[PDB]
């Protein structure tokens, strides 16, 4: 007793003829594997080429291949929201109204061009051998107070927003939405915060104890690592949570557009959103999913849906690519943290 995605039978038959699907994705293949296996159970006639790539790498390969008239991906799935919206904003995406997106929220799609697949909170993580939960504040002001402690000097990690597309988006959204972020950033400076472009490199120092606490990394990644890392703790912010959305679109110039429609539909479905939340611990976008990596669990943890600010799948976020907008944030950031 399972659902299938509500893909049009004619799209299924055109996909059967294509026989192939090429994905460029920022989602770790180990994370996506159960999704890929389940999709191939539904559609065994589709061979998948899954290209696990960094966000900038995805954008550069896609626009370079397109520019040269080389064949490129059928489907782009990336946590770099502004780069994905920029490509859809510029006519790279195939217009497609997914039958699985009828109730997709407004801040979760750019018309019939690009869709959110996830709703992923920026959280606090910590090493349980060095900080007890009672020592870990759940507000920006609390964290700024913790980072005044001499013993927290050198013991904090966060993003380097100058070397991560995704770290920029999260910390810029924080800076734009929460006044208390400015007091927290100065505290990063006091505490000699180390800045990472890799969530993995940041978590390695937290796990080893070189840092005790990390700010601004994805709840999805933290829950996944908890499956095997028993010392990693998660604290959800109760004064306001920024959430990012992994955006998918179909290449207008896809060789296999109908296979890509099936895969998009699959990702937005009840079936695909549940499997993603259950297997990958990637926080779902779909509001009805049940489990820890879901909007309902997240709203409960932060004290309500009104405490979550979803970065929207909208051309408004292209202001983050304007140097004038970047500079006000980055000037404050460089000063506060060094
Ligand atoms: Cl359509
Ligand atoms: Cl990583
Ligand atoms: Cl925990
Ligand atoms: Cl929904």
């Amino acid at each position: 007793q399972q659902s299938r995605p509500a893909s049009d039978p004619q799209v299924v038959e055109a996909a059967r003829k294509e026989g192939r699907l090429i994905i460029y994705s920022s989602t770790d293949q180990s994370s996506a594997q159960a999704l890929l296996d389940d999709f191939r159970k539904l559609y065994p006639f589709i061979q998948i080429e899954y290209n696990d790539l960094g966000t900038q790498a995805i954008y550069d390969r896609f626009v370079s291949e397109t520019a040269a008239g080389a064949s490129s991906a059928d489907l782009l799935w990336s946590a770099a929201m502004e780069l994905q919206v920029k490509l859809a904003s510029e006519g790279y995406a195939l217009p497609y109204d997914s039958p699985e997106a009828k109730n997709w929220p407004a801040n979760a799609r750019l018309g019939n061009l690009a869709y959110s697949t996830t709703l992923e909170p920026a959280v606090v993580v910590y090493n349980k051998r060095f900080l007890k939960p009672e020592e870990v504040p759940t507000t920006r002001e609390g964290l700024a107070r913790l980072l005044q402690e001499p013993r927290m000097r050198g013991r904090v990690a966060t993003w380097d927003p100058e070397r991560s597309a995704v770290g920029f988006t999260i910390l810029k959204a924080d800076y734009d939405r929460f006044p208390a972020f400015q007091e927290l950033a100065r505290a990063f400076g006091k505490a000699q915060a180390a800045l990472y472009s890799s969530t993995g490199a940041a978590f390695e120092k937290v796990i080893s104890g070189e840092h005790y606490l990390a700010y601004g990394f994805f709840g999805s990644y933290a829950l996944l690592r908890q499956r095997t890392v028993k010392d990693l703790g998660i604290a959800y912010l109760t004064d306001g949570t920024v959430a990012i959305q992994r955006v998918a679109f179909i290449n207008k110039r896809a060789a296999h557009p109908n296979a890509a429609k099936l895969f998009l539909d699959y990702l937005l479905s009840l079936r695909g959103q549940n499997l993603m939340a259950y297997t990958a611990l990637i926080f779902a976008r779909r509001e009805t999913v049940v489990g820890e990596a879901t909007p309902q669990a997240l709203y409960k943890a932060v004290g309500g849906k009104d405490k979550v600010y979803a970065i929207p799948v909208s051309t408004e976020i292209l202001k983050n690519l304007d140097p004038a907008e970047r500079m006000r944030f980055l000037t404050f950031w460089r000063q506060a943290v060094r």
